[PDB]
């Protein structure tokens, strides 16, 4: 399937996203420097080509936004069947210590989840799947500035800002959580756990349906949140009480 | 001076470096693609050290947001006068044709500019200057996600995302426009001019104060309409009408 293939695509064998730095035309190697901003972009970069090969393999068409801040990262569809579209959003995170609990941001809960055509590539209803390709890496210190160039012969002498990279493929609704993320609170926070659970799929929600519901009724205001539910628990109650 | 050494160090270093890829510990080199997404992170990488070397040169302390969604990129200050700070943000854009109008985005008008202490590294009232380092690269064909791997002996074969890079250093207010940004839309867009006009500081605001007033009183419109002002003329008019 399109899924399995793509999964094998990022796993085991040969993938090793062991980047060192930026290479110049003269051949000078610039190190990455300490910063998430850089690292996630590189991951997105490694992704593109993988995604475009498993898709084409299965006759799909990959489509990337053009407009700013529009969901999702990659769109995949067969012209003949506009309603069976697929969505893929690349997510990146990092842990301080290797093996700690990771946590992501899954995008907003007040745009295309609430309004079919809001800030998304194609109407929400045309998508059947919403996958998440997550990248996890252990930060290696922060150091500082550079200006130090290296050569091909100093490859192994180059300082990497990260360690043990992991990736996974999962359904958006499966690893999503009940709390809005920090910074925005306009955006869905993921489950908070060990990488393994992502891959295992151990979630909070019962189905993609429960996911959407919780998220559509989530009161955007603190106290108002006290009104309905503040989490999967008070969400269940509210349910039992009459959706009021 | 600071401003001078700075732009001079930008001219010499941000001309020569013609980067073509990302190199790994295996010696593999993945192309870059002309995406503003990857080129801009690259431009910031390059900028870091030169900004530091020059500040240190003049006795300034350099600070970066510990938070990611914060302004500005770099905070410069002289301990001798801790209340006069300088803000430097790095901006990047591309051009499809040499000598053609370009444009940039300059951050949002809704946080610090409006409330002095939101999303900003230090209270807005402490900065005596907000500079903008602008980078313009000359865009080239977007073939395929040719993430084909190349080796060190094939650098000259590696397709570059771009051929050309100009840079300039200017005052924020001086290159600011009266409309919002592309997709972000909640962002201040710059004037829509020619590179030279950037360098020359040929904008539309009469002064820095006219610039804050315009941006502070700007109304959020899902669609223009506005019974206030949508541009410079309208705004100028509005002032003469009592700022109703």
């Amino acid at each position: 399937s399109l899924r399995s293939d793509l999964i094998n695509a990022l796993y085991d064998e040969n993938q090793k996203y062991d980047v060192c730095g930026i290479i110049s035309a003269e051949g000078k190697i610039y190190p990455l420097g300490s910063d998430t901003k850089v690292l996630s972009t590189i991951f997105e970069l490694f992704s593109r080509p993988i995604i475009n090969k498993i898709a084409e393999k299965h006759g799909y068409i990959v489509e990337e936004p053009k407009q700013q801040n529009h969901y999702p990262d990659f769109t995949l569809y067969k012209p003949s069947e506009p309603n069976k579209k697929i969505a893929i959003d690349i997510k990146t995170t990092y842990t301080n210590k290797e093996n700690e609990k990771i946590k992501f941001t899954l995008g907003g809960y007040t745009s295309f989840i609430r309004n079919n055509t809001k800030n998304i590539v194609y109407p929400f209803d045309q998508y059947i799947a919403h996958w998440i390709i997550g990248y996890v890496y252990t930060r290696v210190a922060t150091r500082k500035s550079s200006l130090k160039t290296y050569n091909i012969n100093e490859l192994n002498e180059i300082p990497k800002p990260y360690k043990g990279v992991k990736v996974f493929l999962q359904d958006k609704w499966v690893i999503a959580g009940d709390l809005a993320g920090s910074g925005n609170t306009t955006n869905i926070g993921s489950i908070h756990a060990h990488y393994k659970d992502f891959v295992e799929g151990k979630g909070i929600f019962d189905s993609e349906d429960e996911f959407l519901d919780y998220w559509r009724n989530y009161e955007r205001t603190s106290q108002l949140r006290n009104d309905k539910y503040n989490n999967i628990s008070e969400y269940r109650n509210w349910i039992y009480r009459g959706r009021k």
